């Protein structure tokens, strides 16, 4: 929780005070889940890039099976596990510090891999390919990912994204990639705007004044808040052109 | 209802005794509907190729606004309207005999166009293009359509479809076409197998013996039942490779 150095810790600390690290909502998590038909008490589930496990606790409360959440940051996993313990879920939900690009799950062992706002870390197509190896045939991967809504866009929004996440793409392109990677694109849907505003930007803005003051004079924290604002301003201006979508993918063969 | 000649009437008569003309389910209709966020009491909605209006009455019971169902066959529209009247919906739900390729709706006038298992009549891309003209910008088209699940398939199933509906295609291809036609592909999902079996083939098979006897010696009816069986046998054998999907499409601009 402070083992990774203060520069990293300060950013985690910010997100420990906030609702969400990217767009999403409890309703959206449950709607993605509504497309998964294979789960039983014997299911093994992984949540990759789980952060503090907010969406993981929603899964756990709505599906049978055992869930392992993997995240790079001990501070998040500390929160994840404390939250599981408050809910009494710890015998079936466990948070582990680990890296999405270096997993040690048994091949073809998982019924479900979940990942909200996190596959961009390893890359959409790379995650499709690598993670497929850990899924049972007929198993599911459910991931939320940045997308373009249209064929043509203003250069201003196009450029921001080329500098942030070069893998943003159109929904038809993402769906093509899913099929190319050997899955069936069973369900794909765009997140409503409340996933970005009420559930993400708004609570984020709410926490900023107090956090900035608590860490008065910290450049790392100032620049963070400045980024947060830029991201939020671009969205208010260009949301006609982009958003997030959930992709539910069934491993083929 | 018998105005189109007996040869046509006999086939309609068959489907008047049956659940469904193609794969679908009440649960699936409502799940497609869950993606439509724009409806009010002032909404104008059209159901194209509505058949006997089973899915239309599900809409009406779950959404505000006025609904017009359009179908080529008077026998179906007769049923549609009698069913609306039994439910007391006739002041807001009306069935009209008409052709999907020759509509007279006011340009940009509709909030929602619905069509289950019927766009194949005019062609997927052609319907995307033509029907867009009647949708308000920001309006929705929700249609269910045959799809391939995989890149490669057995030639046997490929050939059946090339002879029945040459426009069956992969989900990524359908989604590309939706975006190409100037919509945002807001939601796309594959129908569960109960849409084909419990909700479509099974009830169909149930009605066959009595209908065949009632129309004893009618070649038109015999060949129909024979087709029904072939379709059902191909599905049981090749359902790993194909199915139906719902596409919910928001008109852009």
């Amino acid at each position: 929780n402070t083992i990774l150095g203060f520069d990293v810790n300060l950013i985690c600390d910010f997100f420990l005070n906030t609702e969400r690290q990217g767009p999403g909502s409890p309703e959206v998590t449950l709607k993605a889940l509504s497309f998964i038909d294979n789960l039983t008490n014997k299911s093994l589930i992984a949540d990759l890039g789980c952060g503090t496990g907010g969406q993981t606790m929603i899964l756990a409360q709505h599906v049978p099976g055992k869930i392992t959440g993997i995240d790079f940051f001990p501070g998040f996993i500390e929160r994840f596990n404390k939250n599981a313990e408050k809910l009494n879920l710890q015998n079936r939900v466990k948070g582990i510090v680990g890296s999405m690009d270096d997993l040690s799950f048994e091949k073809d062992s998982l019924d479900l891999i979940w990942s909200e706002g996190a596959i961009y870390n390893i890359g959409f197509e790379r995650g499709l390919k690598e993670w497929r190896n850990y899924l049972k045939p007929g198993g599911y991967l459910a991931v939320s990912e940045s997308v373009w809504f249209t064929d043509q866009r203003p250069a201003e929004i196009h450029d921001f994204w080329m500098s942030a996440y070069t893998e943003i793409d159109t929904v038809p392109n993402k769906v093509a990639q899913i099929q190319k990677a050997g899955y069936i694109p069973v369900a794909t849907f765009i997140l409503p705007e409340n996933c970005w505003i009420e559930h993400y930007f708004a609570p984020q803005a709410k926490a900023e004044e107090i956090f900035r003051r608590k860490h008065a004079g910290s450049r790392i924290v100032e620049e963070l808040i400045t980024s947060n604002h830029h991201e939020a301003e671009l969205y208010s201006k260009y949301k006609a052109y982009y958003g997030y979508a959930f992709f539910i993918c069934k491993k083929g063969f």
